[PDB]
C-alpha cells in the first residue's frame, strides 16, 4: 500500500558497431529469478551506502549531472555493471593511467559478496572512478500502478576497448554486445520484455550516429 521507491541506477555501455550502428551492453535476467525473469536491461541495480562513499574519493563529475546523489548514482551504475559483467568501467589512478584489463573470475565472485568489497578493492589500490566518463541521459520513476518502484538514474558511457561481457553465478542467463536497432526490434515485436526505460533508451541509441555524438546529446525525456 505504501510502496518503498527505490534509489537505483543502470549504466548504458555502448561502443560504434558493425554497419555504422552503435552497439550496446545488455543482460537478460534468468527465468529462475523472482523479479521480471525473462526481461532485457542494461547492467545496474540499487544503491549501496558505499556508493556515496567511494563518490567522495572519484575523479570529476559526470557530464549532465544536475543533482548532488549524481555522483554516487554513477558509482551505483558502474558498480553493478562490475558485478554484472566482470569489468570495472572508468577506473583510474591518481597520475591518470587507465585501468583497462577486465577483473578475473575470482574478484568479480569477490565483488559480487555485495557490501563494501569494491570500495575496499579500489582502496587498497588507490585507485577510483573517473565521473567525468559518464554521462547523465535520464532518470525514471516507476509509475505508482505498480507494485515494485524504482528511482532510476541512468548514465551512458563509451566501452570501445571492451572485450566480451562475462556472467558470476545464475540472475543472467544471457550478456552481449548487441547493435541496438537488433534489440529494439526484438522487443517491439514481443520477442522479448523490457520495461519503458529500457526501449527509450534503445530508440535513442538507434537515432544517434554515432559514440561521441551520443556522449554530446543523449537525453532520455519522458
Ligand atoms: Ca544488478
Amino acid at each position: 500500500a505504501m510502496t518503498d521507491i527505490r534509489k537505483a541506477a543502470t549504466l548504458v555501455v555502448i561502443r560504434d558497431g558493425a554497419n555504422k550502428d552503435i552497439e550496446v551492453l545488455v543482460v537478460r535476467r534468468a527465468k529462475t529469478m523472482r523479479f521480471l525473469p525473462g526481461f532485457v536491461a542494461f547492467p545496474g541495480g540499487a544503491a549501496d551506502p558505499s556508493d556515496a562513499e567511494m563518490a567522495k574519493r572519484a575523479f570529476g563529475r559526470p557530464v549532465c549531472a544536475e543533482d548532488d546523489d549524481d555522483p554516487a548514482l554513477a558509482v551505483t551504475a558502474l558498480r553493478e555493471t562490475a558485478e554484472e559483467i566482470g569489468w570495472l568501467l572508468a577506473v583510474r589512478d591518481g597520475e591518470g593511467t587507465k585501468m583497462d584489463t577486465p577483473l578475473a573470475p575470482d574478484e568479480q565472485a569477490d565483488l559480487c559478496k555485495g557490501g563494501d568489497a569494491l570500495s575496499a578493492w579500489l582502496s587498497a589500490r588507490g585507485l577510483a572512478f573517473d565521473l567525468g566518463l559518464l554521462r547523465r541521459i535520464g532518470r525514471f520513476v516507476t509509475p505508482p500502478t505498480q507494485p515494485v518502484r524504482f528511482d532510476t538514474r541512468f548514465f551512458l558511457c563509451v566501452g570501445q576497448h571492451l572485450g566480451e561481457p562475462r556472467l558470476h553465478g545464475a540472475e543472467l542467463d544471457a550478456a552481449l554486445w548487441t547493435p541496438a536497432r537488433d534489440m529494439l526490434t526484438r522487443i517491439q515485436s514481443g520477442e522479448l520484455p523490457a520495461v519503458r526505460p529500457t526501449i527509450a533508451v534503445l530508440k535513442a541509441l538507434v537515432a544517434c550516429p554515432n559514440a561521441e555524438i551520443a556522449m554530446s546529446t543523449l537525453s532520455i525525456g519522458p
